[PDB]
């Protein structure tokens, strides 16, 4: 009957999974295919898809550039070299391609609200803090995203209740 | 360097752990001994020890009121008796006594910020949301706690010396 | 030890009273001469001194445009009413004078057992320039902006009213 | 022109008086009946009901706790008992019973609000101080009572003009 | 795409142009016919008609109180008489009447958007500041005005879809 | 002596005017010196330097960048090209190398406030609307800018007086 998190977050019931970045397991090519066949604006930073625990949030417009320079830089770097967000590589095989660190382009503090949160209080916090997006969690685990035209089309569809009334 | 959440949360440097509740296996006993040994506020609730995946966040008034309140009906509850804030009751072998459920003083919405994140965003967020508390987390385990007087003791070392920062809280 | 709204307001114990104006006994000239002795920056007007119930507060800088203006049968026994329709006065009596437009008939009010820190609150959330004291209904003292900042001059505790 | 507190505040015309207490003649068992007879969250205290002086508000949950504490206190507290909001008890013969002090429940502090003061203020307040309800005065005398949900219901029917989009 | 401030200043395509009036040249008489004629609630004053620099904002009414006290003193202050909104006195031919000052009732500090800005923007400017009014300029040439009613008709007519715009006002 | 905006903007009397880019007529080897023998975070852009007629507020960084590329690029700008911000581009004269549009970077509406304005007034709008930087004008024209920095600054001073009232009610 109450509103919450969990009841805006994305994805919804048929929704695909969330399309998530892993700190240190994504190749080149995966996340250039990715971009290519997406729109978010950005992807959440995960430990692995087993934890998905949040490391951050990085925004499409930055891997574009890094990748894009980076395939352009001459560090050796190709479709298969994996990309990882942590300070240093992971360990690699033997005859392994050249890494890829992006560290400097994820930001390591994104928000993130308990999917048992009303949504009430999810409003109002993007409010006061002018959130571009708000991440979604679950006993420290990642769920799903709350984006601000969320937030707009949730009050969009409640303005049709008294919890309309205060916002 | 800027101060960031790690700088000003509790634990301290080498100090002992945040008091923590369990969400499922600690006993009436275990909280009565946590309440009766420290004069925290409130307790972070965690998934379990290992894990540290933060649950909530109950209040020492709380827990001492519902226990209290436990021991009055002589209902089965007892020093043994386990406490759990999880919605359904941890699945427990033969002539052991009733549980505890005490989800409903547990606050499942506590806010959260990382242990990088710098003190100023952490300052600003508990003046516009108006937070008690605050924890702290690492990769989405919990790490500190950081109180609105932890914050207030942050600004004051400020306030009288980086003045300009002080003056960032009016922004 | 808790600072109360009756620790702040004004008059202070021993002070002369509220320089108050009435909204049926204020004759143009008992006006003239509150204005030409204080220099408040507004006056509480109430309904009579023995009632001390509030009516409303005008400003200063506003009395004497109002006053100058209508001067120009309007003499110095002339009473003034703030209320909507002028009271019942003797048949000989001189024409009267209306400065109800000029009133603020919604000013802001606290109890004298009002704790400052929820004075000084009001006064930031609401953007006061004063705020009078009153005692089950009866206007007692007053609170201007200064008198909180005078206040908070005084105070630890003092960040956690920011 | 303008809607005032006076338009929305209750008791609305040809409405029962406000249910008020009074800070020195109330008895143990009249509040108690009171509180049986009504389900309003509170209930102002007035120095008299001929007065209407406005002394403090008291809520139905203090209010219930308090009196069945005193029964339970051997202070000799009975159903005849008369209750006071006033620092001290009012004059009293001798043989009375002992008396219930219930200042210590009052809100000596209820934010007022005038008769004439527009609406478009009152919703302004209200939202900027977070009031659970407001008191309308005239002149200094309690005329009626605004509470949160009767300005959101208030809010509502504008929408049904720009005084509604003002808010 | 989305609306900017020239979408809803006023005044709108083709209709006259913002009335406005000079610091320096007009006189009593022709803010009497501007003020008898028209119900705006004040008028920009700006240097010049040919530059259209925003100088400041003076309300109606206190046009007519300073006007009416004014014609009624004398000095002077006849219909030919000049009114300046300046420091000083702007220099004028020899034997010409008593001017009038009327700086002491000059808004010095209106505000002031392009007309490039974003409704959305120019909305949240009006809420946070309380505006009453806001003046459009172009490459610092005065253009155009927005009142806070003009604010109210624009979020209304949103209401009725850029409804997006509308949802942002209810949330801000 | 109520201290207004031209009181806290810069320059002061005693420096050298704004720094300032035209729409029209500054050539790339023109902003690139002004970048090199400033340090500035960002530049007002006026119609003209006669006109000081405002169009807009560009950015160090974005200038730095815009201009690194277009002369890496072959037929691409270089030192004599000239920079404009306007929609289309000024009449050149025949065999001048490619020209530069930086509209794309320039913020089309910078905050904007008049000389006479009480400073008071200022610090109000740089709190409600989070400001970076304010240009100040008389009638219309540039004449000078205040930044965040200059009005903590400015707030700073108030502090370290004892005047302090008015420090207060900033507080
Ligand atoms: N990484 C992601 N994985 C899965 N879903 C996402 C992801 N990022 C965003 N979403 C969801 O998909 C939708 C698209 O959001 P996106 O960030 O692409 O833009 P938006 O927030 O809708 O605003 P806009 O389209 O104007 O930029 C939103 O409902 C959002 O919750
Ligand atoms: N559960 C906890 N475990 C470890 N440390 C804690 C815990 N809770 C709070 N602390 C830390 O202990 C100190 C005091 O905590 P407390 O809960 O008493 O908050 P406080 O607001 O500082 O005290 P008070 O409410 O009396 O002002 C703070 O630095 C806080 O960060
Ligand atoms: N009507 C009044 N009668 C008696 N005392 C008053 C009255 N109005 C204000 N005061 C007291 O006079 C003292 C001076 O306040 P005053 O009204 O002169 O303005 P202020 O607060 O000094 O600010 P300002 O003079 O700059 O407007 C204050 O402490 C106030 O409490
Ligand atoms: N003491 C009172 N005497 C008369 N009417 C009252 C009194 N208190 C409240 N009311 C009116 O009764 C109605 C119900 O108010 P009440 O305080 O009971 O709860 P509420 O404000 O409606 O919130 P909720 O119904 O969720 O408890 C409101 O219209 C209110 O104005
Ligand atoms: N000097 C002016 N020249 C041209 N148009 C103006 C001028 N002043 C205002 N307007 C426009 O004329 C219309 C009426 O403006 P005006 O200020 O008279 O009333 P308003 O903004 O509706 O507020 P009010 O209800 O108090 O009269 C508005 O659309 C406004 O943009
Ligand atoms: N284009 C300019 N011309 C002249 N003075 C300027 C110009 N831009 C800024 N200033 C002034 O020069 C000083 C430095 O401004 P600048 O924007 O470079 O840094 P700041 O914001 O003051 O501080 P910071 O280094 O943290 O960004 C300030 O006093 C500012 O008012
Ligand atoms: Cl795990
Ligand atoms: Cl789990
Ligand atoms: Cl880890
Ligand atoms: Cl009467
Ligand atoms: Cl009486
Ligand atoms: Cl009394
Ligand atoms: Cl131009
Ligand atoms: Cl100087
Ligand atoms: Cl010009
Ligand atoms: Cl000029």
């Amino acid at each position: 009957h109450k509103t919450l998190a969990m009841d805006v977050m994305k994805p919804r019931r048929n929704d695909p999974l969330l399309t998530v970045l892993t700190q240190d397991s994504m190749t080149v090519e995966d996340v250039e295919t990715i971009i290519s066949e997406t729109t978010y604006s950005g992807f959440p930073v995960v430990v692995s898809r087993e934890s998905q625990r949040l490391v951050g949030f990085v925004l499409r417009r930055d891997l574009i550039i890094s990748i894009e320079n980076a395939r352009k830089k001459q560090d050796g770097v190709v479709s298969t070299s994996i990309i990882y967000f942590t300070e240093h590589s992971p360990p690699l095989p033997p005859y392994t391609p050249p890494t890829l660190k992006l560290r400097n382009i994820l930001d390591l503090s994104p928000f993130t609200v308990t999917d048992l949160t009303p949504m009430e209080i999810v409003v109002d916090i993007f409010r006061k803090l002018g959130l571009r997006q708000c991440l979604v969690t679950h006993n420290g685990r990642l769920l799903g995203i709350i984006t601000k035209k969320d937030v707009l089309k949730h009050i969009a569809q409640m303005a049709n209740f008294n919890e309309f009334l205060e916002v």
